[PDB]
DNA sequence: AGATTGTTTACTGAGA
DNA sequence: TCTCAGTAAACAATCT
């Protein structure tokens, strides 16, 4: 067995966030989920994930485009929901 | 206790 | 030359 190589698709980090949550069924996903999704459609993601999460997650929290939605107390779980800002 | 999630700072290189 | 995107890492909050 050996290992293929995939160039990466053309999608900044902000892109591939956005796609995940526009085409999400309410508008808003998880951390692991937004991972998933990129990785499910992407197979150049499948590699390298400690580099490119870490990158992930730095995007998330460090552009105002990406508002943090909690939990609703009766539906406890791992994480919150990320969703687009409203403008 | 360990791993995941989230925030933050500091670089650094792409590109205009 | 200057902005922004992507990387690295420290550290904390909050999950398992
Ligand atoms: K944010």
């Amino acid at each position: 067995r050996r290992s293929y190589t995939h160039a990466k698709p053309p999608y900044s980090y902000i892109s591939l966030i956005t796609m995940a949550i526009q085409q999400s069924p309410n508008k808003m996903l998880t951390l692991s989920e937004i991972y998933q999704w990129i990785m499910d459609l992407f197979p150049f993601y499948r590699q390298n994930q400690q580099r490119w999460q870490n990158s992930i997650r730095h995007s998330l929290s460090f552009n105002d485009c990406f508002l943090k939605v909690p939990r609703s107390p009766d539906k406890p779980g791992k994480g919150s929901f990320w969703t687009l800002h409203p403008d």
